[PDB]
């Protein structure tokens, strides 16, 4: 159950380089891979974000439609 969580904007980009920071910097954790991250998303200039994030967004509210119906009885799955 629970759709989980699409991207969040910072996935694709994420995607994008992180083999690439991880090249760099092969001492990340999902902490610092998540601290980069976390800065470099934060200023990706932000219009740069923009076309991640209204897929990001698009995907995270297809979660919301079924989210909202699973919490609100999307159990009976069109059966």
């Amino acid at each position: 159950n629970a759709p989980k969580r699409p991207p969040s904007a910072f996935f694709l980009f994420c995607s994008e380089y992180r083999p690439k920071i991880k090249g760099e910097h092969p001492g990340l954790s999902i902490g610092d891979v998540a601290k980069k991250l976390g800065e470099m998303w934060n200023n990706t200039a932000a219009d740069d974000k923009q076309p991640y994030e209204k897929k990001a967004a698009k995907l995270k509210e297809k979660y919301e439609k079924d989210i909202a119906a699973y919490r609100a009885k999307g159990k009976p799955d069109a059966a």
